[PDB]
């Protein structure tokens, strides 16, 4: 393998539903792309509280948002981590989540 990638890159409909899952996704979950695309980001990935929030800021973003960063916690493969998302809209019904792990 040549390089590898410094972000997990997850694209969302308006629905928090997957539609890209890039590799390190994979490698900090144990999930495929394969398996997740279609699958709800908010209830597989995140504790009750976190999946609220962010089920309000995607809905919002797609209303009336600009592009914008948040902090999530995440349910990973070992544990919660919380990583920075950088959030805005394809350049639209799709918003592309460039996160990092910034525990
Ligand atoms: C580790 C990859 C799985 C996590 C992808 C989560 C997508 C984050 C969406 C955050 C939107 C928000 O809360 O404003």
């Amino acid at each position: 393998v040549v390089s590898e990638a410094n972000s997990v890159i997850v694209i969302l409909d308006r629905h928090g539903n997957i539609q890209r899952f890039n590799r390190l996704s994979e490698e900090y979950t144990g999930l495929k792309e394969q398996e997740v695309i279609g699958q709800n980001v908010f209830t597989l990935f995140m504790s009750p509280a976190e999946a609220s929030a962010s089920r309000r800021n995607v809905t919002g973003f797609f209303r009336n948002g600009s592009s914008y960063e948040v902090e999530r916690w995440i349910k990973t493969r070992k544990g919660q981590r919380l990583f920075l998302f950088r959030n805005k809209f394809v350049h639209e019904i799709f918003l592309i989540c460039s996160g990092t792990d910034i525990t």
